[PDB]
């Protein structure tokens, strides 16, 4: 019932005090977030708590979490926490730990260099096209744009391609076979009930496990599972398939189901993230049109006439880019970054034992005035090559730090800008009666607006 | 391991011997069907096997079988066993045990009288008119029906209106919110992997429930549950919803959450159950053109010149009976009855210990050699008003007997009845290359052709 | 998480509010004892919490405690709620339910008869010659004398004797193979881990209960099974066991292991139970010598010349019964009696849903002002003939009411009786520097001295 | 059901074929030893089988098996199985893994030295002067002695006094505190129903261990916690506690709690392990006369006139060296040793996925016809200086190999010696009636006599 409960009270390790059988998790009716500032406020720069019986080593020194994140990554602090029954997926990269983590790190760490992104650019591309025409319909007949629902399509249509070669417009097929499974590949609820209940009965994940219940659906898995066994006998492009096909022609070679997990994860990691972030960044450009005029001035210039957007000039656009990176530093989607610690560890004056998740409060550092003038407000500036440099990267970490960072960042930032870019040269952005203003944070487990964000959606 | 395991070689009742924790369920690879056979021919008339730890005692004499499903019932064998972790649909009739299901039953039984039903039959005969255009459409081209799915479109469109008033061509709609739902609930398959294991640990039951992992999606109850509290809302037709809603207005009135339970349950026994018999059917009538003429000639007769049904003229239809009753003979896709002993009990020369579930293998009865003469023969005759005389009441069960029967009974032949004769009036049918013949019985826990049947449909 | 969490929110009835999983359990950390008093001040009369996910209405209207207990006994209220898993032992008349406990109840009533317990008494009171014998001993060589271990003792001996005809010095014989089982057979403690967890986990049981895992010991369940199946086995007394074996030479003979599972259950109630009420009451005599004193008198009066008491003698003496009395009021081991709400139920113009258990606290109307002048004084006169009569059977209840009340009531009461005269005969017994004064009540599941009684006992 | 049961049909391992669930523990009935055996003959030097889902594969080959043992000890095989909930047990020397064994093994080593062990033969010498005694005065009264108590006796003597310099004489004091604790530590049966249930419930492990129910009884590990706590304020000679007690004053000093766990474990490993081999033997020698003679000659020769053993010249002694090595050849009553597989590997033309338990029959191959003349006889000369030289150590393993080996192996034979060499100093032993001739080895998961050894025991 208190099993390590006195494992904070003792090291010296301040923090709330925990309930037994259910730690601190009373604490989450707010959200993760909310609950990691008042952390950070009313404890300081170190403290701990529980997650049920789980001890959590909430960290906030740019030198510690360096050290955890980068130094001691693959002796210490190598895997994040088991949250679920995952069944086949724990050869995800995501979920895998330790050696057949690297091993996966490595065979698909050449999957994302630029080179490979620059290839899939006309791809990506195409889907922006799809997106405009869309919005377009939308913005023809005076009827606010729910953002969600067309950045929701593009985000799809943008994954099928880019890892399957299938080729859909998800919006206007709102039917087809490989839409429906993949549209219920959502980002996981740790606050909703059943991950709360994982939370405070760890041990009912093996009863789980056994009765082969999954947090990634069987059907889902299943269609996927076997829809890649054709387009891999079809071919037997440039998508993701068949770089990780190519990959299994000084580790062992990618396997049949391991190529299948990625590429399942691979869209668990990108489609409600992208469409999220997409979402609270035309949010964010809606609500100050100096921005968003500066932003279109900024594309017509790279871009003249329309002109369409390529790598090498997406990479040209510095305001963009500081948009891009000011809205994740508001709204850092993953909110924490995790690692359990394997050892006994001393760190910057730290002694940590062995079995304590340790934790990296992102959305709490990226909203502290300590490290941020104003940090509520929206300021693209403070990212400009001018200020960009006084910006710790173990502070500001929406896509994490070190060796188990996003190995999709290029990729998303890729996607995202080709989008926005897309999308700013033929609308304009307004705020509604209903737009939500100011806008709220779900209080869940997820970062996405309370209430849809709704905008009047203009043509150029 | 073994609870249990010596008391029918105690009691005297002969029966497979079982293998610790998991009892006789080795013996399901061939299905509750052919498993059920064997046992009977290899054992005689009474026997015992476990479900895991549980014993289940088969019986096949007229007379027990009538005093446990007639005489007893109220007192004795009122409910039917636990079978997976339910939620609130332990309010479905079904689920309902004891005093709260004679209540919920009574609430219930002026909703299914004769006069309630013949107010129905406009409703449920306008989709039969639906049905005859999709399947003309599928006629019209020479492409095989594969009859699941027209008859599956057809067993939708007339519960949609018959319990909610909604009005849908489920076939040419294949998207609409109410459609995507109701189709997620078919049959349990209590021979697939989760269902095996709720038999051999039961115990696991209390874990499910409380992490409100439910048999019953949660999706599908909970926007069954909204949409229900709309029309209610809205209202404030002749439906099984609106009826209910009459009869909340000596038991305790019909609740909101308890008419909602109704609600999904009625889909639930109706839906795959129509659709199946029909297909049976109609594999029947397409491997015996005789029957199916002489079916075709006597609708003709009552229905000059396509004439349409209606319940009087259907209830004149002497050789559609038979032909209807003949094939649930072949296929009474319940498979078995049972109740729990809540007792200790005598009855007919037999002790029965309390806790036993009381199993009686109707697909077994249904073609025993002894009662019936060629009984793997599709006979339409020994149903006609000269034969139907020597027919046990409690050998042919495809509906039970007794107050715990099938309280849809006459609904589900005035609906699969309307829907054969509509059909006959328009197409014939015949068997293909494809038309998997003779017709194999899946292994699984369904009573369901191994392979879809199909079948040439051709225009009047 | 809160499944019924708003049940009493909703009905209208008060209490304190319950956390999710928890219920109101961290309330238990004074006892509760503790906690049913202050629930009667700070609420009233009426009151509802949740012993996690399970809802108790606690009720003390007379005529309301009434109804439950004696009126709707049969109909209603028959059962005390599950508590862990019991194995066979769901037999022992204690824990069987329903009709299986009328049975029960009904084939040992006879056997507890006060011709049946007159016959008893010479057997009982041998092992009083041996209390003092021993006492004595003890009282020789001044050093102070812990009363559970010699009344543990007596208790122990009382009860061997009686049930199976064993006849121990269990004090001198502190390695019989009898003495060894019989005094692992303790009252539970259930807010101790174990039993709290099974309050929280309910779910548990099952699991528990498949392992044979069992809150009876295998070992001491399976040595008296054996040893009860010699003694059967060599007879074929006056005792319990062969009581039993008599009346199994209108309902079903008493089964073997049932009356194996009743012989237990006798010690279970009858150890621990007998000797803390005679440490209660040998505390509160030493700390008033004018009771003792009193006391002495009245038995030496009955009994010239420490004559030997018998059955009759001992229901003379009206201040031996005054003494025992009173100190019942102030230390009802059991603490509360409940029931298990089987149906919905309007009584005394409250409604209770089925499942709910119905909770009587004893300990907190024993001591309740409201009924009870100077309730925390030791106050023998209020039960004298003169007194006895305002005192409501409801409110008092040491031994329940009704037709599941303590069905060793007056065997009790002469096994406690005849243990004190005995020794008061012989003996005073006076405070010490460590007899802790006051007296503190232990803050777990029992009621028994924090600390234990110790006293000075000499010789008269 | 079948995870994993496809694995050694796959990768070209024969094996018995699994059930679902269970796997091959229907084939336990006999005995792990007898199960080896035949696994051995009729499937040849590799085979594979399922501890429920548990795939285990046995290995026979001595270049193998001193690749896991030995070689790859460090990196691939650490690790014995988990078996059950253990508690703060997990620190015992035995069940600790990885790194956290290591550091034990190393903290502990030098306590198994010889020089340790040459200073508690004084001590262990004195409890075989109590056991002739206590021999004597059973000797002396012709009645049959049960070898297993009197040597039950002498094995926790020996070790309440060399790892607390507790000095009992367990038998005639049989209710001390310290006796009754420490004789509820034997060995666990890993095929009764808790353990077996384990094995196909391994997901109860975790439920088991958040309700702190552990393999290692609560009260035992209690007494024994704070009976240690006090042996360490008392002192603050040469037994366990002190030279750990010592070594606490490269690896993290020896905890306090890990010094309790390896003074129970010592408990565990060596008080049945010692009373069993020292019975065998015994068995052994009365049944062949011409080895005792032969041996009590060796003893008189090296010990004139009952002089009494001594390190020095207990190691003199070839023969009885010979007659102790046969002995545990019979009888090794670890009857297999095991590692998990924690990566996959190569070793000796195999390879084995990660996860594997792999298993060394010891009890078959010390009974393996292949490698032994006439292995079923009691056969002492195989083991002189002459013969001992062909015996490999890789098939002979009573004691196992490599750094996870048996730690107290040195101070278990020389107790034992120590012990045989004073009582057949004065005793000679010789067959009864009812000594079980020929004895049968037990069919559960204990290497044990299915019925007790007894034998006359005369005076010299
Ligand atoms: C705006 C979009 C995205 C954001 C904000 C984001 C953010 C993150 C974060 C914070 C992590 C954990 C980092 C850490 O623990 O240090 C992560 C991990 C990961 N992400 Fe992204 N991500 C995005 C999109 C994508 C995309 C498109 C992919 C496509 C492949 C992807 C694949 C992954 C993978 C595989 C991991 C786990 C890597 C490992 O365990 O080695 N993510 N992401
Ligand atoms: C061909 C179609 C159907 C067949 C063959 C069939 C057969 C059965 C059978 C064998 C039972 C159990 C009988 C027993 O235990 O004695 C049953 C129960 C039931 N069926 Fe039907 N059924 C069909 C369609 C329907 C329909 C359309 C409804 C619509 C309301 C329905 C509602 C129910 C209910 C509520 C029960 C449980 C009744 C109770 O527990 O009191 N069924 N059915
Ligand atoms: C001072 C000693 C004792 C006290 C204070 C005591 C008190 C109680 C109480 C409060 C109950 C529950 C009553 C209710 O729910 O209304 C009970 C039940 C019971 N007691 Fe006693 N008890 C004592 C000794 C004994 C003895 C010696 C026996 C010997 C047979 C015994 C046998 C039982 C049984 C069998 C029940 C359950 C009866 C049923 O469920 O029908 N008890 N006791
Ligand atoms: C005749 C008596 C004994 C026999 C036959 C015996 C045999 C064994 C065997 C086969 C093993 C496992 C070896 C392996 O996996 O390679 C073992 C382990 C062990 N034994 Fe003994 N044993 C005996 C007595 C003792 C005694 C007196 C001690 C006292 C300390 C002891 C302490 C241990 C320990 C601590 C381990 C685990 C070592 C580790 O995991 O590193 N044993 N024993
Ligand atoms: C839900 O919180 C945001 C989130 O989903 O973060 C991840 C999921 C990480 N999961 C492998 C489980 C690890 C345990 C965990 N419990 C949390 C609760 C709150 C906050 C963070 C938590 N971490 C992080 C890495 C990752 C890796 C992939 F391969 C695919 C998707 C993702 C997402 C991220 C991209 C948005």
């Amino acid at each position: 019932g208190t099993h390590s409960h006195g494992l904070f009270k003792k090291l010296g390790i301040p923090g709330p005090t925990p309930l037994p059988f259910l730690g601190n998790i009373l604490s989450y009716h707010k959200g993760f977030c909310m609950f990691d500032m008042e952390c950070h406020k009313k404890y300081g720069k170190v403290w701990g708590f529980y997650d049920g019986q789980q001890p959590v080593l909430a960290i906030t020194d740019p030198d510690m979490i360096k050290t955890v994140l980068v130094k001691e990554c693959y002796s210490v602090f190598t895997n994040r926490r088991p949250f679920g029954p995952v069944g086949f997926m724990k050869s995800a990269i995501s979920i895998a730990e330790d050696e057949e983590w690297k091993r996966l790190r490595s065979l698909l760490s050449p999957t994302f260099t630029s080179g490979k992104l620059k290839e899939m650019v006309p791809i990506i591309a195409q889907y922006g096209d799809v997106l405009v025409r869309n919005l377009r319909r939308e913005a023809e007949t005076g009827k606010p744009v729910t953002l969600k629902d067309v950045f929701g399509a593009y985000s799809m249509d943008v994954i099928t391609s880019t890892s399957f070669g299938v080729n859909i417009d998800s919006l206007n097929n709102p039917q087809d076979p490989f839409v429906e499974n993949t549209k219920k590949l959502l980002r996981f609820d740790f606050l909703d009930p059943f991950f709360l209940s994982i939370t405070v009965f760890p041990f009912l994940i093996p009863i789980l496990e056994v009765l082969n219940i999954c947090v990634f659906p069987r059907e889902v898995t299943n269609f996927l599972r076997k829809s890649v066994k054709r387009m891999k006998e079809s071919r037997l492009r440039v998508d993701f398939l068949q770089l990780m096909i190519d990959s299994q022609n000084s580790h062992k070679a990618l396997s049949d189901l391991e190529l299948v997990a990625q590429s399942i994860i691979f869209i668990f990691a990108g489609y409600e993230t992208t469409s999220s972030v997409l979402s609270f960044i035309m949010y964010e450009l809606a609500t100050h049109p100096d921005v968003q005029q500066k932003l279109q001035e900024e594309i017509d210039a790279v871009l003249p006439n329309k002109a369409p957007p390529t790598y090498d000039t997406v990479l040209q656009m510095e305001y963009l880019d500081m948009v891009v990176n000011e809205t994740l530093r508001l709204f850092p989607i993953a909110m924490r970054l995790e690692r359990v610690c394997k050892k006994d560890v001393e760190i910057n004056g730290m002694f940590i034992p062995k079995g304590v998740v340790v934790m990296i409060p992102s959305y709490a550092l990226h909203r502290d005035p300590k490290y941020w003038t104003e940090p509520e407000k929206f300021l693209p500036e403070r990212f400009s090559k001018k200020n960009k440099d006084n910006i710790d990267p173990y502070i500001y970490t929406p896509f994490g730090s070190g060796p188990r960072n996003c190995i999709g960042m290029r990729f998303a930032l890729m996607n995202m800008k080709l989008a926005l870019i897309r999308v700013l040269q033929n609308f304009s952005f307004k705020p509604c009666k209903e737009t939500q203003i100011p806008l709220k944070l779900s209080l869940g487990g997820l970062l996405q607006p309370e209430k849809p964000v709704v905008l009047k959606v203009e043509s150029r």
